[PDB]
């Protein structure tokens, strides 16, 4: 579950969205620090200690803090853990929501730490991950700071606006329908994103076929628990 900083960011941002955050803020350093802040419902003080599953596995491999203020409470609570060992808790003043800081990832596993990829490779994986969450959560604001610079800022918007902000280009929206397809295509620019029932799909069979029938292609597929309709979809661009 936890091999590198991107895996940490994934689990934390998933937890923020699970807690119906509308603003998710991520900061990474070098790794050295992963911080995820959200304005979701928070965690009751009586449950903060319990959560140390994904947070257990993260806290046992880092110098870990989690602070959270429950929507019903005036104060937050903070728990601090090192490599799975609880170091203490504290009352803290904070806004409603949750902030998790993961420091010195794999400090307790120096071989695993020395085999991590260079900072710039880890950075790009976290950048791509946050783009992927932003593409399926257009109602959510996302910010990413890396090495102290605000490298990604996406405000709440329509899906088409959110696609266009992410990829910095104008798109044409295509549609074809128990099976539903919605794509956004931009032709000059090649990148082929696929979301099946709101989840990111990396399948090679699908990206090659999007390459073959289209270019930037962002495909949102909704299916009950195909490639024909995609090529049917590819013919639906307006004449000009
Ligand atoms: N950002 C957050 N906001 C609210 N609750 C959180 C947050 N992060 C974690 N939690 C709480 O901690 C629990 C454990 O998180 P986790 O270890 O990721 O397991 P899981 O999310 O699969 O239940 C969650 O069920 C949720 O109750
Ligand atoms: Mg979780």
């Amino acid at each position: 579950v936890i091999e590198s900083p991107v895996d940490v960011v994934k689990e934390l941002v998933e937890n923020s969205l699970d807690a119906k955050a509308t603003k998710v803020e991520v900061e990474i350093v070098k790794k050295r620090l992963i911080r995820v802040k959200d304005n979701g419902t928070g965690i009751h003080p009586e449950d903060v200690e319990k959560v140390v599953e994904a947070l257990y596995s993260i806290s046992s491999v880092s110098k870990f803090k989690l602070r959270s203020r429950f929507f019903q409470e005036k104060e937050g609570k903070e728990i601090e853990v090192e490599a799975g060992n609880i170091l203490g808790t504290r009352r803290v003043g904070m806004p409603v929501g949750t902030e998790v800081e993961v420091r010195d990832l794999f400090f307790n596993l120096p071989v695993r730490r020395k085999f991590l990829k260079k900072e710039d490779t880890e950075r790009r994986k976290v950048l791509e991950l946050i783009k992927e969450y932003a593409l399926t959560n257009p109602e959510v604001e996302f910010t990413l700071f890396s090495e102290g610079r605000e490298t990604l800022k996406l405000k709440k918007s329509s899906l088409k606006e959110r696609v266009e902000e992410v990829f910095q280009t104008k798109t044409e929206e295509l549609y074809a329908e128990g099976i539903t397809l919605r794509a956004f295509v931009s032709r000059n620019q090649g990148k082929y994103y696929v979301f099946i029932n709101k989840r990111p799909i990396q399948n090679k069979n699908l990206k090659e076929f999007l390459r073959k029938v289209f270019t930037l292609v962002v495909l949102y597929a909704e299916l009950p628990p195909f490639l024909e309709l995609v090529r049917e979809l590819a013919g639906k661009e307006k004449p000009i």
